């Protein structure tokens, strides 16, 4: 990969593994998010940020200050096939004191068409006590020069889906799925549960049925808290709808602490 | 990646991902045995074999038979650091009617040295019944033109480890990791658990405190039969001891052995 012409955004092609598809022959959303998650990681290696998957300025780091998801939205118009190769390009801007936005578009190698295209916010927060606060000017600074001034969203529709308001499932859920462990695979380098495996957790409350005759076009999702490496989570899903949409809940197992929230959208094969 | 000049091998280079490391900043073992999967999965296409993960023949697919892993040890020196360039070099030779094995060498692609090799126990089997066969002359003459005839082994040790009998752990467990489910994530493109999901498991009853002050060395694992996507798994682990340990997989409800193993571990 490497950085584009003007440097403002970031560029990688990735061949699709076999260990990577679903029982389409094409890659897995979390396949997807996975490589998401890389050419971003990539793109802060490239001009100097952290490498942990916070991507934070000496300045962060001396403050214990992290950078978190509070959304990440997914719109996949074709999944890329065993073999492809998939160019993805990202890069990030601020929204003021909220937090940062980090935007990707995928397109196919061979056609140049655009696959799909997906928008994640961020947030700055005390790695310790979990404590929330709005970005201070000298930290906004230091980002300003690494993004485009003139805004660039992969989502620039004027009612678009990534900004909606995700309601909380109400019970008794529909479907659910109970007792979900993460295991040291899916922990990353500083121990934390990474943010695609609750995708994967989301995503196990959907019927089998739903998976086999239907394809996930949209999936938007809220992080709330984290689930500790020794936590037990509960997976809940409602319909709420050719095409089928559901409202997601994830739930610590015991007190039922509210971890993530989502709604996902698909549509017939 | 390409098959090797004289076409009985294939190579392939991977840059490490940034999800594919562990606490350490290297990558796992989990990642280096879909590293392995990957290459061989690419050496089946390269020469017109099955790419579902059973590098199946057009006789087999009429017959519905499968090869299945038996064993797999894997020895690993260095862990390739994140942003690092790994390449696999990788082969089968037929073992007879047993089975055949696959092979591999894992070098760096910087130094040029080994940094790990593992070895595979392949059986055919029908797919539908679950019985295993003896392997027959017309499908034993479909693979031996793509295999070197004179014998190359990862581990040619008279007396080595990837050999070894393992033996059955007795209850109770020193260690144990219980109600382990495999989730979408852990099925591939057929919907059976990849054999990689089992390594993890078995290693999920490896107490912390041994993860974080040493480093997995070695590892051989026999598998016995398969977990559905609907099965429950218990992971039991006891110290037979560098730091060694016995393992054991079963189904968790009428404790069905589904596989068993050995770590070995060196201190940092
Ligand atoms: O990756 C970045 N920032 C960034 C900005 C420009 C160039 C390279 C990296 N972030 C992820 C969390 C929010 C901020
Ligand atoms: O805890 C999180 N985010 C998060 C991110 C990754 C995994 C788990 C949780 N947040 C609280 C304030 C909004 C964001
Ligand atoms: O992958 C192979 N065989 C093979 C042999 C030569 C070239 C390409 C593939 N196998 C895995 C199970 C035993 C057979
Ligand atoms: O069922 C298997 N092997 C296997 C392979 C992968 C996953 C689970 C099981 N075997 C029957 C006796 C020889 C090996």
């Amino acid at each position: 990969g490497s950085l584009t012409e003007d440097g403002l955004s970031y560029k990688e092609k990735f061949v699709v593994r076999s260990y990577e598809v679903g029982s389409n022959k094409t890659a897995t959303v979390e396949t997807i998010a996975n490589l998401l998650q890389e050419v971003g990681c990539n793109h802060a290696q490239s001009v100097g940020f952290s490498t942990d998957g916070f991507a934070t300025t000496t300045t962060m780091r001396k403050l214990h200050l992290i950078w978190v998801t509070a959304r990440m939205h997914i719109e996949i118009y074709k999944y890329p096939a065993w073999g492809d190769v998939v160019e993805i390009e990202t890069w990030c801007q601020s929204e003021g004191r909220i937090g940062t936005r980090r935007d990707w578009i995928l397109k196919d190698s061979v056609t140049g068409e655009v696959t799909g295209r997906a928008t994640s916010k961020w947030v700055m927060m005390n790695q310790d006590t979990r404590r929330l606060q709005k970005v201070s000017d000298d930290v906004r600074d230091e980002y300003l020069v690494f993004c485009p001034q003139e805004p660039r969203l992969a989502f620039p529709e004027e009612n678009n889906r990534s900004l909606k308001k995700i309601p909380k499932l109400e019970d008794p859920a529909q479907y659910s799925m109970i007792g979900l462990k993460p295991r040291r695979a899916d922990l990353d380098m500083n121990q934390h549960v990474n943010n695609v495996t609750y995708i994967g957790w989301v995503l196990e409350s959907i019927p089998q049925e739903i998976v086999d005759t239907h394809e996930l076009q949209v999936i938007t999702l809220d992080y709330r808290r984290e689930c500790q490496q020794d936590d037990v989570v509960d997976s809940l899903t409602t319909t709420t709808s050719n095409d089928s949409q559901f409202l997601h809940l994830l739930r610590l197992s015991g007190d039922g602490q509210e971890i993530n929230r989502g709604t996902t959208l698909w549509r017939k094969k």
